[PDB]
């Protein structure tokens, strides 16, 4: 009865969305009320029509950085490392050179001095990409210009990994997701869950899934479902139980660490004042945001996490696009996922019209 009347209000934007865009299929997590509600749609494979089920697999793209930023927030709170902390320290190689006194925040906060978006296809394993770091020169001012980078919360994910004495994947895999309660949640998909694996769609209408990479599980190789996602969000709003560490590791990636434009930058959570108005999120949410080299102002004090926020994630792939936003102080939240990249702007929008219309 709550469900059908949450249900009337998702489909009544999900179902046009994907007749206009041709998107095969979606799932789509609801948090309300802090309970966790899932929507499915369409197909998983428009080839075989296999129906998106609880059990389907999407990309998460560059929503996999939340669960860097996660790892890395740990690792803080039990005293491996802090993010004041240098590069150099942690990777030795680079300690000498200017990438190597790039401190750990700087990382999980886009403002390292300058960064590719991508990393360059020319390196092809971590000690290519370490000789590229020695090589590396800040150009733009460290703490005080944000460049959206794939290897800079990659190399947080790289060092996380050092300062615990493990491997990144498998401290993910086997320690991050089972402590948080997500046992649909991947890097490497085993072979038994291949099925549940949503095949992706280009634009032109072409199947694909997406190629492993440089620091790709650290940045974009996370695959998981919306009722996974869905916990995610229960855990991002500290309504789920859990060991007192974990709990003040993942709200502690809320904190704001530098105000760029009209977005507030968290350890890779960026947030907005609540109540928000569309226009603010779609300035926010916009390519140039995502391209260009923005002002960042470091927030002093860092403000502490906050209640009355939207914090929001976008995340895509060559074959999906995904989209979290969540509000700590309603218990409200939602995740699409869908096995097509649409465009950012319309993700935006059907989140705003539907989070909007479950607050009253």
């Amino acid at each position: 009865a709550t469900q059908d009347g949450i249900q009337r209000t998702v489909d009544a934007a999900i179902r046009p969305l994907m007749a206009k865009d041709g998107i095969h299929g979606m799932a789509v997590g609801i948090v309300a009320g802090g309970k966790a509600y899932v929507y499915n749609y369409g197909v998983a494979s428009a080839e075989t029509g296999k129906p998106v089920t609880r059990d389907t697999l999407f990309e998460l793209g560059s929503i996999s950085k939340t669960f860097t930023a996660t790892l890395a927030s740990y690792a803080q709170v039990s005293g491996n490392l802090s993010l004041s902390d240098t590069t150099g320290k942690y990777l030795p190689v680079l300690q000498g050179s200017q990438f190597g006194n790039v401190k750990l925040i700087n990382l999980g906060t886009h403002t390292p001095g300058g960064l590719p978006l991508q990393v360059p296809d020319e390196i092809h394993d971590n000690d290519e990409l370490m000789q590229y770091f020695k090589a590396w020169r800040p150009s733009c001012v460290p703490g005080a210009c944000r460049t959206y980078t794939n290897p800079g919360i990659g190399t947080l994910g790289l060092i996380t990994a050092k300062s615990m004495g493990e491997d990144f994947t498998p401290l993910m895999e086997q320690r991050m997701f089972p402590a948080l309660g997500l046992k649909n949640s991947y890097i490497d998909v085993p072979e038994a869950r291949i099925p549940d694996y949503a095949q992706g769609y280009k634009k032109d209408g072409a199947p694909i899934r997406m190629a492993p990479g440089v620091l790709s599980a650290e940045a974009y190789g996370v695959k998981s479902t919306a009722a996974d996602m869905t916990r995610f969000m229960q855990a991002n709003m500290n309504l789920l139980p859990l060991d007192a560490k974990l709990q003040r590791a993942i709200m502690q990636t809320h904190t704001g660490y530098f105000k760029a434009g009209v977005l507030t930058q968290d350890l890779i959570w960026e947030q907005y004042a609540y109540p928000v108005a569309l226009k603010t999120l779609l300035a926010g949410n916009s390519s140039a945001m995502a391209l260009k080299a923005t002002p960042a102002v470091e927030i002093k004090p860092p403000l502490a996490p906050r209640q009355d926020v939207w914090i929001n994630k976008t995340g895509s792939t060559n074959g999906f696009g995904a989209y979290v936003a969540f509000v700590p102080e309603k218990q409200l939240g939602i995740v699409m996922l869908a096995n097509k990249n649409f465009p950012n702007d319309e993700r935006v929008s059907v989140a705003y019209k539907i989070l909007t219309a479950l607050a009253g």
